[PDB]
């Protein structure tokens, strides 16, 4: 297996507009079969990429920039990854695609609804499709967003194939904080993969111990890659200057949760969560990062000139972490000479607090993380006992604020994500699990615990741990329409831990 730290980290180019005016910015991105080398010692890999790139081009926008992206499909009619035709019921094309701007404050027909998919040149289109050219008005806080495929029953596959990319919102009012910028502001999209000797992607076509019950192919409830990539390279190194850098850390992995640290025991400074700048910077030695979460951090290399510091990982996936493989993410080498004085800062005071506003509670939704079992013996994961196709039940009123109480009686954590909104985190609290499943009755086995400082700002994707109740608060708006919410573990999302979320007007 593969030598760590032999390839330089790619930094995806910033996409140039096809057309741009003071009034609007117009982009085109076309999904393409392409080939790229993921490691010095691998034959080139066949992948699917936005504009033929893996990752996709980084998109950079200003707050309130009036942006249009025409997302196009120029992919083969047949997939190269194992499709399990038994998981959702229809004839439709095999390959369907739709692009979701994760974290985007987006009108509903531009949010990438799972059933607004389209095939090559939009020849066929799912029943919720309305438009070719998506509109992102970016009337939101500066933040790290990312874009990826969201097609019904295909998300885990189309993302694994390479359909991911970063999208950054710059709010000019933050410039005065003098945070590291430009070359010193670098996205890190982390994706675990398993790669065959011939260089092709491997994604499992059935679980461990294929019971000869199951279909072929069969969806699996979890995927753990043998290798870790950052920005499309296996275990890369990045040469940095001895100074402060900002990194936009994005977990673009299907299932895997990371728990990140530096091997010299040095510290990160977190300045931002999914929803933007935290009110105050937080010094951390480590942090958890589940699928779809984003951490905006500063790493201060000033005193570590000449050193090699590994970005390490302690969280296992399907087993204890292996020191020689998945315990490693990437390696910094502090050997780039300074291009100029480091005029960047690491302030304490970042932004006005979340409860700067008084909201009033319209509704309290109690939501259970559960899971029946299917025809073939496989676990099916469900939000509050509903399938995706059942009539909508999460129906908040535009303009109003709800508390959502997520109850997780399962043995694992679920990163729950809501489209459109970001939200504050209130608390987590433990409970009698056997009692909850035996009777449907909820008894707390300890006090409510507030979030850690990492989670005191704005979030859109949030870890709900086993045996706990998580409470979040969201004001739903500013758009009304048809959106979704789901577990961000893609293997779960596709079967069937995803439900519609209607935000109503009258
Ligand atoms: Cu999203
Ligand atoms: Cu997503
Ligand atoms: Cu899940
Ligand atoms: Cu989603």
């Amino acid at each position: 297996t593969l030598e760590k730290f032999v390839d330089a980290l790619p930094i995806p180019d910033t996409l140039k507009p096809v057309q741009q005016s003071k009034e609007k910015t117009y982009y085109e991105v076309t999904m393409e079969e392409c080939t790229h080398q993921l490691h010095r010692d691998l034959p080139p890999t066949r992948l699917w990429g936005y504009n033929g790139l893996f990752p996709g081009p980084t998109i950079e926008v200003k707050r309130n920039e009036n942006v249009y992206v025409k997302w196009m499909n120029n992919l083969p009619s047949t997939h190269f990854l194992p499709i399990d035709h038994t998981i959702h019921h229809s004839e439709e094309p095999e390959v369907k695609t739709v692009v979701h701007l994760h974290g985007g404050v987006t009108p509903d027909d531009s949010d990438g609804y799972p059933e607004a998919w389209f095939s090559k040149d939009f020849e066929q289109t799912g029943p919720y499709f309305k438009r070719e050219v998506y509109h992102y008005p970016n009337q939101q806080r500066g933040a790290i967003l990312w874009y990826h495929d969201h097609a019904m029953a295909l998300t885990r596959l189309n993302v694994y194939a390479g359909l991911v990319g970063a999208y950054i919102i710059h709010d000019p009012k933050e410039k005065r904080l003098k945070l590291p910028s430009d070359e010193y502001d670098v996205p890190l999209l982390i994706t675990d993969r398993t790669i065959n000797e011939d260089g092709s992607l491997f994604y499992p076509s059935a679980p461990e111990n294929p019971s000869p019950s199951l279909p072929n192919p069969s969806i699996v409830p979890a995927f753990c890659g043998e290798t870790i990539l950052v920005n499309g390279k296996v275990w890369p190194y990045l040469e940095v200057e001895p100074r402060k850098y900002r990194f936009r850390v994005i977990n673009a992995s299907n299932t895997r949760t990371y728990n990140l640290s530096l091997d010299n025991g040095g510290d990160f400074i977190q300045i931002g969560s999914d929803g933007g700048l935290l009110p105050r910077s937080v010094k951390l030695n480590s942090f958890s990062l589940a699928p779809a979460e984003r951490y905006d951090i500063i790493i201060d290399f000033t005193a570590y000139e000449g050193e090699s510091i590994i970005l390490a990982n302690s969280a296992g996936c399907g087993g204890d972490v292996n020191p020689e493989t998945d315990a490693n993410i990437m390696q910094f080498r502090v050997t780039k000479p300074l291009a100029q004085k480091d005029e960047s800062r690491k302030p304490k005071y970042l932004a006005s607090y979340p409860s700067v506003q008084h909201e009033r509670i319209q509704n309290i939704r109690t939501l259970k993380l559960a899971g029946t079992q299917d025809e073939y013996g496989r676990p099916v994961l469900l939000l509050n006992n509903k399938r995706w196709h059942d009539p909508v039940t999460e129906t908040p009123k535009v303009g109003t604020t709800e508390i959502w109480s997520i109850i997780n009686p399962t043995r694992g954590t679920h990163p729950i994500h809501l489209h459109l909104v970001s939200f504050r985190v209130l608390d987590r609290r433990p409970f009698d699990i056997a009692r909850y499943q035996e009777s449907g009755e909820l008894s707390y086995t300890g006090p409510a615990v507030p979030p850690p400082p990492s989670e005191k700002g704005w979030k859109d994707t949030i870890q709900a741990h086993a045996g706990e109740v998580l409470r979040i608060a969201a004001t739903f708006g500013p758009y009304s329409g048809r959106y979704v919410w789901h577990c961000a573990i893609l293997e779960h999302e596709d079967y069937d831990m995803m439900r519609p979320m209607d935000i109503t007007d009258p």
